[PDB]
């Protein structure tokens, strides 16, 4: 399963501590994140070594020869015709050449330490004549925290970009690198702070530095990686949903997936199943539907039946996009590839990102995808007429009128939805026949891969809301059980003190069973509301079904003492709530972790803090990776 | 003519020292682009009191008498068919409820500006918020005091607005910059400025945040910027022409009387008055009379057709121009309190639309823009489409180790690509929200962001096409003394070794027609453009006619002569401009913004060149050279 | 008004007869349109006859003479370096390398072909083209004689290649193929034959006169504007429409609101609206509807309806904005180089750049996906109980809800016609190749722009055809509703008094009888458990209560079972013989009138045989021919 292919990437991201790059262990997207994101992982370069000096020995000598290789004794791109002897000075050139970003806005220290991690990686397969020093530059400036400034823009996929960091590994004054999160220095300064003096560009090098997919793969590998962790987020919390909205498991049973196999509808659903299984909700949920069976809907509406196949394409999007974009990681994407066994220098275009590119678009409308689906799930749950008992916007009230419960968060999911969509047309489209016609087919992977980046961004709001949204919902729904219990009592007993029949009685608790106390927790006594309005109608049917004046005087005080005790009753369990079956829920990792460890509440007019600051704490743990512990303990059992 | 506008646009951004506020004076977008980002610029509250205390006070008595209005004495949005009497709590629960944003912020000018745009749309007197709520909005304005606002959750702008109604009602949560430098809890900043936390009154919640503020402050700066980069890239189309050695015909009035769009007629009423007595279009006729009929009749089309393309560009953002000011100027709030006639009026004029559909109109204008300037670029780099300019505006001589502008070049490719991406709609994406009571949204906010990112992305490629044609104008002018040069040592020679004359007028012919950049880097190669020219010649003189010996001697004088003083007159140069329009941009950019031809004999990186001209765009310093260039255009 | 203005369109495409083609009258998007579908209409080409030869034999001369002058003594586009003093051949060479179309038969229809011709005739008028008369008088029979090349669909970057195959058929080119009349397709030799003509040999210019135009681009777009301008009127006006059935309160439309936000768009829109529903029948009905239970109704209405005037301004602004566009180039010489005779120049531009009208399409495209937005909110809420004050889910008649899914099938692809319709307003004119040796480095799309909003509006017209036939439908369930309600009413009045029940009882029986909607109970009046039964057996209970005794409780009895024996019958009876008013007083009679009368159709319901599709499928037929027009007119009259 999939499932067990994300579990791993979580475990890998928070476990690995050394990053081994030989030419040889695949870096995983995991690793790249890792790296990017915890600032105690650091980067092994193994010492591949000898056919690193190979290749740069074979480089050097055939440049002095008089050999001719395109970019090394022959200029650059469209330039190719020119040749020249003067092999460290055309390096130098285009670098000079490259330096053509501007400050409007960077690419983050995350990314651009990223670009350097592939970059050094695609050195270690021995096909781009770098030297073995200037990689073992590359490690010691990883592991320093040291990373140029670089521009956001300017890239179509990464000569601009990479030439910042060739820029900082010779000394460029003009440019400025950082050393951890705040200082700032001109790259001869940050080099000697590590110590490291610059270097002189041999044949070949300045090229190699610059003619890879580093950034675009880079912000490709943090995308992915965020991928997989939301993706499963979502799958997990579609269950989550079912038990607050009062859903039926049973979209979810074998047959109906074995039967239109997808991998990921299988998969999903196989999730589903599992999370549902023994669920206290779900056994709720059955006991709402079995009473007035027949004035309650069969199905449940798409945005939980309809889960498993619409996830289907997306998961297995999100699958085979950190597949290829892992294998561009492990790639010597770079030009010309030295095949210095066999004497000749091969021209080739393995500084292409199309790979990348296109993925990268297809993630960015399966991500789009996951928000729809998280928009109308969103929806559902703030609907009186959808929710299934639930109180329009989820607001406890009591008092409606001061209460308008989550409509904030339904309006901004709204809003994120809308800009999510948008952002899922495709950049790859928008190709420009570039840098004098040469590069009449170019990927644009970055500029897609920012995009990708940037839906995502979205998606993790989406997922904080509906998370908090949730939580409201599994407070209300247990306040909901206590509540019809405490009316149930409190009708019963009054039936008993007032000497009303069997008949009478029985009625009476069917309506106090029956009718939905979210629709009368505002004024419970109030005539004009659900529960006085089923309770007239039981007595006139008592009254003609026995048919006197006794039992009217019985049935009239049994009204006076309702209206004396019933709201007394129903006010003090919710104060005491506020001051049960998510204990036997596969979501209590979720709730708890949200409640308890982030320290909220059920929302209300009386809980002084803001819609925001509930969903920045769930915002803040979705980014930086604190929510795979409650999402990991949800998981555990599972195949 | 829009250029008169539009100059007129930069005039009021420059001169404007109070914005005055009275319920009349119209607001224009350069007025709220100044207020955003020139910080000696203040607002002006006039005492249209009158209208306000009335309206003000017909809401409050009106909701104590219990009348039924609409998020006064009623629930909000979807919950409108709840009733209550609680005035304040109702207000207080709606601020609470759309504190709901999350930081993952709308910058400092925006929020000014939103705050500026909702204190003008109370001043019209229909809007039931108190005088006094309106006196602290001028406060806090004046006194660079401004709430931390979350960049998404509108579909206007519900939930940003919130934040300024949070500041004002001293919400302990909602953190004010003071100035730069400063960030307090809210009520800490009232303190500081001296104010203290507002109570709500009836109406008074809903009146801070039912307006499209936010979505029309963003496009206001962005139809400022607009106006002036449209500008900025119509007077660069003639630098363009200049350079590229264009035939400014393209430009005659008839062409465009005869096909009148007013972007069309106007444009190139501006593109013909620029070339008009131009020192470069002189040399593009010297140009084409040499060798006729073996060069193009005709331009291109990025310059050519530049008139054309850029009509319907100039009448979208003028248009749109006028619909953002309309906004600016309205009571965008409901209810609509007509107190006139005794009732309050239930519509949607917090409804953002007109602003919305424009943004995304305006974005893909600005991407016909963008693909122009790539286009012309593009030319610019190529040695085929350039008539006699070298590849990549190269200066070498020594080509292997200098690639020119080819990163400049790239990176054009990579703007023009991701512009592009930008300029589909957001208005088409419209869900159905908020208890499916608003069915159609705007998403105005959201589609001017965009736009904003769009200019951003102008913007750059504009300071790189800029910095392209100076290094273009430098190399037309090396371009001029070095023929001259070379027709000087081909003449001086010819005379020393005693040629004929019917040779010596084939070699000065040769010496005027062949391109001096195709052979620059090695004069005297015999495989290059200049020698192989002066061979031919040779050839076809011997016979048409010791003049073998005079022929060889001739070509070595000139092998040990000429590159020696090719180099001086480069040399000297590391004319034309001083009699062209475009002075002040060239001038703009090589002396007041220290720059100089490109090379490897240059130590600024393009990055250090093309950053100067794009700071000078981005804070409107460009303004100057451009309304100097426009000196005179009426 | 834009009303006016529309109105005025209207009245020509009905009215023209003769087009006159002279050099100085502007020609509509109107008249274009009435060309292209009334086959009556005439072009009429007035001998501007006198510049035109003037021009003609100055470029002959001038030519003959040797003069450089673009296309007329060199070669062609990015070729224009090549001179030749082979002046036919040149042109005929042109033509035979531009005729390069393939059917894949999809083609440019007849319509947009014939529109094409007349603008290129229109061009030539203004004597800047160097084209023979005798060219201009062939084009006006071809015109007038209903003969048409067919023309491959794509090829254009806007129109070369499509106006390549006019020119094919004035050269006889036997490749070229004609229609003649709608049922006859002939090669071109044989199609000039049939009419008198012979082919023509190109004179120097011809060639290239007759091919470096917009006339293509601007055809489509005339046709698309006038019908953007009638739909959107159409859509406008049937906002009022939807209040009126909906119950709206039609103060949305207060002068004053829009005053105090005055784009021309939303003051116009509204100012219509108010118009049309000012001493309506059905606000009538809507301000008593609120009347009763006032505080359990909302206040204010939903966007869709209230806020149309502010979402309609863009769209009013953009459609008849982009009219004068479009006619600015109708009316141009869209040619080049551009004959100055006068002065004896040759003026070398771009007037065959389309981008004028290329950009507007984009933009009205836009604007049309938001007016099918507009639509589909609407019908939405009309579909909806919740949404809809009284009517039935679906517009279902029933009263067996349980085989009547009403219009269902409907909403269904309303949503599928917005989904597509706004997938089509994604630009066009983003994506601009380097084009043709890349002398075309920007290239407008304009034809390619146009055939999308094209179809958008298609989508459209399918949307405004099931709107009208849902308000329709929803006109009869409100007029059978007041119906309903007063038996309702007569029925608990009458049994009331002869069951001898106390006058507060009748009176608190009789406000059920008025408050409760009629559609939640039709299904089954005496349903125990319907909202009919339900708030009489509350009533009953709370009248025992306040006149608190067994003779009171046989009577109430008694009136329950004597309403379960009659007021089924009554009501069926009413609903049988409706299906066997205020209307009559409605602005839109003429629309309910049209639907009903002459499209000879009646309320949908199990007993109806027709399907929705053979419904909507007349008032589709009706929009698309125009016949549409006329109850707009009669709604409109007096404005
Ligand atoms: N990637 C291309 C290039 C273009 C300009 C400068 C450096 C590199 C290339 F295709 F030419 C290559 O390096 O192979
Ligand atoms: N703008 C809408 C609204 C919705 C929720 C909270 C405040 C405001 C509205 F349509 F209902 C309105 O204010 O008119
Ligand atoms: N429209 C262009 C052209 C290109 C190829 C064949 C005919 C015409 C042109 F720009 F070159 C022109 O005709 O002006």
């Amino acid at each position: 399963s999939h499932v067990k292919d994300i579990l791993g990437l979580i475990n890998a991201f928070n476990e690995v501590k050394k990053i081994t790059v030989d030419g040889t262990t695949p870096i995983t997207v995991a690793h790249v994140a890792a790296l990017a994101r915890r600032h105690d992982v650091k980067v092994a370069l193994e010492a591949c070594r000898a056919r690193v000096e190979t290749c740069s020995s074979w480089v050097q000598r055939k440049a002095e020869d008089g050999a001719d290789i395109y970019g090394v004794t022959t200029g650059f791109g469209a330039c190719s015709s020119r040749r020249t002897n003067r092999l460290s000075e055309l390096q130098e050139s285009l670098i000079r050449c490259l330096l053509a970003g501007v400050f409007t806005d960077e690419l983050p220290a995350t990314a651009t330490r990223s670009a350097m991690l592939l970059r050094l990686n695609s050195f270690t397969y021995g096909c781009s004549g770098i030297r073995w020093e200037v990689m073992e530059a590359l490690e010691k400036l990883l592991n320093s925290n040291v990373s140029p400034k670089v521009p956001l823009r300017g890239s179509v996929s990464d000569l601009i970009p990479l030439a910042y960091i060739a820029g900082l590994l010779i000394g460029k004054p003009s440019v400025i690198a950082r050393i951890g999160d705040d200082v700032e220095v001109p790259a001869p300064e940050a080099l000697s702070r590590v110590g490291l003096r610059p270097f002189k560009l041999q044949a070949k090098e300045g090229l190699a530095l610059v003619n890879g997919t580093s950034f675009a793969t880079a912000v490709a590998s943090t995308v992915m990686y965020d991928a997989n962790v939301l993706l499963l987020l979502v799958e997990t919390l579609c269950g989550m949903f079912c038990e607050v909205i009062f859903g039926r498991e049973e979209f979810a049973h074998p047959l109906i997936h074995k039967v239109k196999p997808h991998p990921g509808q299988i998969e999903s659903a196989e999730l589903l199943e599992w999370l549902l299984r023994s669920s206290p909700f779900q056994e709720l949920s059955r006991e709402y539907y079995s009473i007035d069976k027949l004035k309650k809907p069969k199905q449940d509406r798409y945005a939980l039946r309809s889960s498993p196949q619409w996830l289907a394409p997306l998961v297995q999007t999100i699958r085979d996009a950190t597949t290829t974009v892992e294998t561009e990681v492990n790639s010597a994407n770079d030009n010309p590839i030295i095949d210095h066994a066999n004497d000749r220098a091969l021209h080739g275009a393995n500084f292409q990102g199309s790979a990348v590119g296109f993925y990268m678009d297809y993630v960015r409308i399966a991500v789009a995808g996951l928000g729809k689906l998280l928009f109308a799930q969103f929806t559902e749950l703030m609907i009186e007429y959808y929710s299934n008992g639930l109180p329009g916007n989820l607001s406890l009230g009591p008092d409606l009128s001061v209460d308008y419960g989550l409509k904030g968060l339904d309006i901004a999911m709204a809003a994120y939805s809308s800009e999510l969509q948008y952002l899922a047309n495709p950049v790859t489209t928008h190709v420009h026949s570039a840098e004098q016609h040469n590069q009449d087919i170019n990927s644009l992977a970055l500029i897609s891969a920012r995009k990708t980046e940037e839906a995502l961004d979205i998606l993790k709001l989406m997922i904080a809301s509906h998370l908090t949204a949730m939580c409201q919902a599994v407070d209300l729904r247990q306040l909901e059980e206590a509540l019809v219990k405490v009316v149930e009592n409190v009708v019963s007993t009054l039936a008993d003190e007032c000497g009303l029949p069997n008949d009478t009685k029985a009625r009476l608790l069917y309506v106090a069973k029956a009718v939905p106390v979210y629709t009368y927790l505002e004024s419970p006594c109030d005539p004009t509301l659900p529960l006085l309005l089923g309770l007239k109608q039981s007595c006139f049917d008592t009254i003609l079904a026995l048919h006197t004046d006794t039992l009217v005087d019985r049935l009239a005080e049994f009204e006076k003492r309702l209206s004396d005790r019933l709201e007394n009753e129903m006010t003090a369990v919710r104060v005491l709530y506020e001051k049960v079956r998510i204990q036997g829920s596969k979501f209590l990792p979720f709730y708890r972790f949200v409640r308890e460890e982030l320290d909220t509440g059920v929302m209300s007019a009386r809980r002084e803090q803001t819609p925001q600051e509930d969903v920045q704490k769930v915002f803040d743990a979705i980014a930086d990776g604190r929510i795979t512990v409650p999402l990991l303990h949800c998981l555990q059992g599972f195949l």
